[PDB]
């Protein structure tokens, strides 16, 4: 039977989540919760998953780039946010930081609270370490929209939902996404 | 047939409006307009609607709190938040500032971002100035739950949205309303 997705209001999103003890990783207990994030994420479409977005209290992340998500989008687009498929990946306890003070500044969503999107600035090129779905001690680099989605879902192990990182005045519905920015707001891109 | 509230994204909300000017505030065409607002506010169960909110780049809002609407709440809740119902009011070129520095914490709501309530911070006592539907010139003082539909009606007018300025993770669902604050979070309540 599967989990559901918890909204925001609900303290395991707004909470520091522990972290799983490597050795444990290779847990059955703790392989179902990672089969389980995967699906889900995949369930309602989307790259990005971490562990209490499903009320677990851990540090456990899910994420995964298909041509087939880029597939449909904005050649131009896809081009700007430097997005890039990515085979599914796993990370418990991952540590996360920029490898470079560049920034870029596009839309992001959460499933968390959907019907909404707004502009919140990443850092483009980032490194996180910890270990894989094996218990193995992995060090991931990366950068465009692959940075993005790890910063997102990690922040999400610390409490911290974008709304709270949104540039001012950017925030808006799904489907009024593609209205022009208010004047004063910084336009899209990066460096 | 009657105008519909604007969602985030639509740059009306996120971009200040024009002072209406003093003489036209009689005219038909400005009274049209305050009449649509209050109905509309009316309309889908609302205390407060600023020009803005119906696509009117003005500075003209309209707000009230029946003893009806008032009616079904928690009394402990009327009580803390210091709610209490006032005649229909509209103003023209409102000009709000607190009477003083005390502040209050509660979670409000906007008719252009539904489905979601955060805890803003608002002033507890404050006064507007500005013109009432006639022209006429007035002065209102306001303390507790008037006080901060003012503030949030005003602020419309500034292409401030309460997502801008709510405290840190405790933004959430509608439904997840009465769920527990994170720890961390400001406890809710006047000073
Ligand atoms: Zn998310
Ligand atoms: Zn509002």
């Amino acid at each position: 039977d599967l989990p559901e997705i918890v909204a925001s209001g609900d303290p395991v999103l707004h909470e520091k989540a522990r972290e799983v003890d490597p050795g444990e990783i290779g847990s059955e207990r703790i392989q179902k919760i990672i089969d389980d994030m995967i699906k889900v994420m995949r369930l309602a479409p989307g790259v990005g998953l971490a562990a209490p977005q499903i009320g677990v209290p851990l540090r456990i992340i899910v994420l995964e780039d298909t041509k087939e998500y880029i597939s449909y989008a904005p050649k131009e687009e896809i081009l700007a946010q430097e997005r890039r498929h990515f085979d599914l990946m796993v990370m418990v306890n991952p540590v996360l930081k920029e490898r470079s003070n560049k920034k870029a500044l596009f839309f992001e969503g959460c499933l968390s609270v959907d019907g909404f999107r707004a502009a919140v600035e990443r850092y483009l090129e980032v490194v996180v370490t910890g270990y894989d779905r094996q218990g193995k001690r992995i060090e991931v680099n990366a950068s465009g929209w692959q940075a993005r989605i790890l910063q997102h879902e990690c922040d999400h192990l610390d409490g911290n939902l974008y709304v709270d990182k949104m540039v001012p005045r950017t925030f808006r519905t799904v489907d009024n996404l593609d209205l022009p920015l208010a004047e004063g707001c910084p336009k899209l891109g990066s460096h």
